């Protein structure tokens, strides 16, 4: 299936890459390059996965209570003939009553944006409803995967979400901070 | 299928990004940043597409006659709440009798990698039958795309292969080379 395939790529060509790795980056930051008054940022990549596939590029504006502090320091390897390729992870400030209440590394699952422009296309022939198919499908198999990673489940939290189409005003920064206080 | 999602998702998040700015990064290189006395970069990117999946990180130090040259410069945008994300490509030297021949920006379809690593893992339950025949669709699927493509169908070119089991000699170089001569 299209989920199967990107949920496998999304492991092997990214988090097999980067979680292994993302410790070490994380410590480095908190010792040199955080602010010194401030709290540590988190361990853990958090990783958003909307079932409806709408992923803004702007994830610091779209939500109030989610701005975007700093970059990691970049991380370089070689892959498939490509020197130095570049594999980059922003830090965000998370809201609560108007005042810091975590901080963490954090972004969307890119894959999610494929199904999304697949649904748009014509001549990739994928309807909207195989989109949610696609994308429930996508969270089991990347779910499945993780569970027996070396390059950690506990390197990354997954937070798989639906927002109502009968709209009872859904809250992004909530939903990370029950994650990220999960993990305390 | 697998190659479908792959496919769409290979222009999707990165050809369509990358092919419409390729023209003026190699100008600016060309111009600014290419040694003095050396013929122009050419334009276009090609794309190498080995059926067997093979993709070494080295392609410089896997071909005796292709050799790295240099970066173009980066390419920087915001995608999926990842600030400033990283989009490099690698210039190479094509050798024809220990002479430069040629000279363009050249890499390995990073997909076809996922496709391999699959048929590697138990858990993906995908064969190694099924991964040539997955990759077959995997570039065709890809030309399709390109051939409707307002994005560049005319900033890259494909170059699907098969390298003998048998054991005949097969020259990638001279394969690049025969694309790249294929124009003026
Ligand atoms: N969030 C995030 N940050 C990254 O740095 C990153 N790098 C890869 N990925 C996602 O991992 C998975 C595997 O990556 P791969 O390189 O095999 O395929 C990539 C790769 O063939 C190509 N691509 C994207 N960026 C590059 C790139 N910088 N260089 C070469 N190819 C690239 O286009 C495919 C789809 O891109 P994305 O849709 O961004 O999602 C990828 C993908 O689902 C990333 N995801």
């Amino acid at each position: 299936s299209v989920a199967h395939g990107l949920a496998w790529s999304y492991y092997i060509g990214y988090l097999r890459l980067i979680l292994p790795e993302l410790q070490a980056r994380i410590r480095t930051y908190n010792q040199h390059y955080n602010n010194l008054l401030r709290g540590a940022v988190s361990q853990r990549l958090y990783i958003l996965l909307p079932l409806d596939c709408g992923v803004p590029d702007n994830l610091s504006m779209a939500d109030p209570n989610i701005r975007f502090l700093d970059k990691l320091p970049q991380q370089t390897g070689d892959h498939a003939g490509i020197k130095d390729r570049v594999y980059s992870n922003s830090i965000y400030e998370l809201l609560e009553n108007g005042q810091r209440a975590g901080t963490c590394v954090l972004e969307y699952a890119t894959p999610l944006q494929t199904l999304f422009a697949m649904s748009q296309y014509s001549q990739a022939g994928f309807s909207r409803e195989d989109r949610l198919e696609q994308a429930k499908l996508f969270c089991r198999t990347l779910e499945d995967i993780l569970a027996d990673a070396p390059e950690s489940q506990n390197n990354c939290r997954l937070i798989a979400y639906q927002e109502p189409a009968d709209d009872s005003s859904f809250s992004l920064s909530q939903e990370v901070l029950r994650h990220l206080r999960q993990e305390e």
